């Protein structure tokens, strides 16, 4: 909606990264949007200024400025800001839970503690947003309404690609899409590394291996094809690319990225484990 | 230009990309486009056709429809393809090799032979050109003009990234850019096995993983920090991405990446010492 | 109405006889096969045929119209200089041997007549079951009908194509070992049955079912073998926790390796062949 | 010249198992398609459209499966088992036999949900694999206590006409599931891999393929024809000092024989581990 007013309950990375997408792609004016920190001296909260959002320290404030309310703050000061903000919560709240790990549930049960039916929905997303080319998947709780899903559909997609999940694949998502990039960022440095060893300046090199990661990442999402069978479309018999895929298999370079995915899965719900005990 | 006739010499996979992303770009209509092959049943050749390119068995018709004329032929067929067409190559002609490894020089004596002051320039690209997302490096010949060098920047520019290097550099880039969306593929195949290893439907892993790659590409593309900051900037203490960017280091992750791009270079300048040979 | 002769009564020439007379091509009587030591287990078999035997090569070229070589590698140049003069127009030579070159060949027997009709093929011993994968380049002066008549002959006991002859050597690192590669894999499944508690002879039988399933399903689809394997693998199932293992170990860049070392210890025994 | 011209099956699932099946069967001659009908609740499957190409009756609603059929072959995901169990139980008759695919799912923890409603079910369990669809699959399948003399007959015939099918004791079929259930994944890794060997020494990857699979194949049949070993048939191709022997060796540096070991090992454990969290449940 043009009329919609959205909050941030922490105003660091992943606020700012949302917020500048959104106010990129045009479906929120900056003024719309209100977080909130308890160091009004940050980096993020400095940036989230210029670009036009109001902020606060008081997260009672942005509970009373948002309609959509994400919770942006780590997954341990969760449960904290429940209990502060609990009684703030109105019928017009949808409260959108951002923490990696976070279930449904335990906010459920926080909220409901002061008010019956809070309006929840948990999402994974990640840092891309801030281009407008994010991965995010998002649950719908007991009490959200079916245009509650549409919404927070209609939302994230403007940063990128989003669509509905049952809660139970939101860890496995978090494994893939929200340490992905982390993985890109280091696959591109040691690209760049490779590409400096063989000759190429610095700055090249960081320029090339990340337009080819975004060219061949962008093929596959246009492609019907496998992704094998695009490699298989771009190694020319007894060729050079052909010849570093070898050395990639042996050393175990898909079973690595396999190892990680799963590492930050098990790591997600190890963290989740350890909160609700 | 408008006026602008493009030829290649082989109607291959490259021949297709490139003819696509300059179709979809709207810098050439696809009537301005021809395409010899000596095998009219290829399925690049039909797909081509489709387009609206001109296709023909006789690459003597491919120059003498051209002015920039692309060859895209496997890097050993080259020298004969300067042969057969020799003769043909006119003072309007640019003559744009494509194969990896091929040396300007080595193509300037073949030409040379018919009529003096070839024209040339020597690109690398990548099949990512097909999406408009290509990166592409050129290197000019000895007779190649100013406006040649940027005639060809401005039509490699609408598919991609596109920048003048000297020649020395092009087998790095080989190793780099031209292999590595074959590394991205292995990549986006092995992320997907590990989403789906933790829970993911396949088709949903790869969208994910995919999405995960091209936004992490383009924020490195738009920011001016190191993709280590990055990196540091998406990993929380104690989270799940630096349990997984652990594994990967473990595993050696950006050994393997530095040893393609050096197995491609090495490769590529292996082919090429063969062919000088 | 074919006569045909094998110099050399090895794995090779029985895997072919066997191949050629179960298809019902040839009667075995009308093959030959000749070798310098008879009391060979091959020689045995060949004999059990009906294949008809003899020591002296110059027996089995008289008798033959399609010739084939199929002697060690390094024995093909003593046997061309023993029987060259005994080739005839009539002959179609068709060498075996793994990595030696037409042009060899060639050049020994065109000192003796000038226009030697020669093919050179790479075959696998699964012929013998009439699933042979088998590649043939044609020589200077094959007839464009001594080519079809290789292919008839070789597609009766498997999968034929005209190659160029310089995918033969990769070829031979391919398909010509491959039926080693699959006997080791199958040997280290059911050891890995065992292992899970299923009496071995199930477990082979199992083994050996699953890998002749899969590659006929690969062979009769247009789709990626990726994509064959992701219709196999539930998200969470057994089969993408023990896919996970096999890439732990690099089971990939294995057989990678093995085609390459075969493919190069091939090129690398022409290599000395060239120079003596 | 078999043909099951009284039985009607049923596929509670229209997924990726029931295609291979049920175009195994028609190809076999055994049943005709619209003798067979298959259920899911997402009628827009790449799997339901090729189904209903096939002549295969198709519904959203397994009730009606379950009342279409004698024969009903449960191609669900095995955690959906339970459910599947509890939405049709009231609608097993005393004609039916429930062959259940599922990894895992024992014959216990079927028979239990099922004579809540009714008792003696008539329950048999398989293992198959996709190959099926080509007629070369490998199925073992185990009988139930309630299972005739005659079902188990019946259903060997039945899934004899897809590939080789023989009756096992049921505690062998996680171990199964780790070989063949997962054995042609393996082997559509290996191809992979093979042609991407084949292309670095400079073949086209069409031929590659072609070659690579053609080679397996016809060495699966001739150790399924032969009564020597492994090792002789390999004996038989390598020459000595000669190629194969030297990829042999690079294949033993690596531990080639020890991976395959570890992955039927590691499908088997995942396998026994799914059924002990869903009997947990
Ligand atoms: N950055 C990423 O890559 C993604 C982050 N997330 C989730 O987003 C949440 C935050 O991520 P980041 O923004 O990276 O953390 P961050 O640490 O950059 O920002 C956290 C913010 O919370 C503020 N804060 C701390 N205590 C507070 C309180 N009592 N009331 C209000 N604000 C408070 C801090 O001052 C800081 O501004 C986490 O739960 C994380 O799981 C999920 C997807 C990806
Ligand atoms: N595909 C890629 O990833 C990239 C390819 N290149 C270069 O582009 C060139 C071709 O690459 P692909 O298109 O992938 O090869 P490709 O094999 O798909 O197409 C090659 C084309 O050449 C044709 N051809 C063969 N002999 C010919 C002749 N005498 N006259 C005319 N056409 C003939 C073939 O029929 C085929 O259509 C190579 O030199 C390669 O190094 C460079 C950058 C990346
Ligand atoms: N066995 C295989 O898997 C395949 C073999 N080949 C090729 O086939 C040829 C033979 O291979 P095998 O049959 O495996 O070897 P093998 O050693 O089983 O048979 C070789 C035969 O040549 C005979 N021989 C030795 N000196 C002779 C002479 N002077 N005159 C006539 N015969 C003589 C030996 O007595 C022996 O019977 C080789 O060139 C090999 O490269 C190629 C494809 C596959
Ligand atoms: N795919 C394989 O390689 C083999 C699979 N199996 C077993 O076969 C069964 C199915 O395997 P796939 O067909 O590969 O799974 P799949 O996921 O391709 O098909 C599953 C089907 O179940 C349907 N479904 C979900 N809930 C349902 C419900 N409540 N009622 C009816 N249909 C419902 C889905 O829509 C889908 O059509 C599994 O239990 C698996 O263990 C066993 C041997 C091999
Ligand atoms: O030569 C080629 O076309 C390349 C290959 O190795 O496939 C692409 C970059 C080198
Ligand atoms: O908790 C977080 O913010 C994540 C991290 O591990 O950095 C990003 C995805 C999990
Ligand atoms: O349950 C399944 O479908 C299997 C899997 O791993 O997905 C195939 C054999 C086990
Ligand atoms: O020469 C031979 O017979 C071969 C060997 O490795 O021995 C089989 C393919 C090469």
């Amino acid at each position: 909606f043009q009329s919609m007013s959205v909050g941030f309950i922490g105003a660091g990375q992943l606020a700012f990264a949302l917020a500048k997408g959104f106010t990129a792609a045009g479906v929120l004016a900056a003024h719309k949007i209100m977080a909130s920190s308890p160091d009004m001296d940050l980096a993020t909260v400095s940036a989230l200024r210029k670009m036009g959002v109001k902020l606060t320290p008081h997260n009672k404030e942005t509970v009373q400025h948002s309609d959509v309310l994400f919770l942006a703050v780590k997954p341990h000061i969760i449960p904290f800001i429940l209990d502060e903000i609990g009684a703030d919560i109105e019928d017009r709240h949808i409260v959108v839970s951002c923490a990696a790990g976070v279930t449904i549930s335990s906010i459920e049960k926080k909220l409901s503690a002061f008010r019956p039916a809070p309006r929840v929905i948990r999402c994974m997303t990640n840092t891309p947003v801030v281009v407008r080319e994010g991965a995010t998947v998002y649950a719908t709780g007991t009490h959200a309404q079916v245009e509650d899903g549409r919404l927070m559909e209609q939302l994230l997609s403007s940063v990128g690609f989003c669509t509905e999940v049952e809660e139970d694949l939101i860890d496995a998502v978090t494994g893939l899409s929200g340490s992905g990039p982390a993985y890109a960022f280091t696959a591109l440095d040691a690209l760049a590394d490779g590409g400096v060893k063989m000759g190429l300046p610095r700055r090249l090199a960081v320029r090339l291996g990340a337009q080819a990661l975004l060219g061949a990442a962008k093929m596959l999402l246009h492609s019907e094809q496998h992704p094998g069978q695009l490699k298989d479309n771009v190694s020319s018999p007894g060729g050079a690319t052909i010849h570093a895929l070898h050395v990639l298999e042996s050393g175990g370079f898909r079973s690595l990225l396999i190892n990680a995915v799963e590492a930050s899965c098990i790591r997600t719900r190890e963290l989740q484990s350890m909160a609700d005990q």
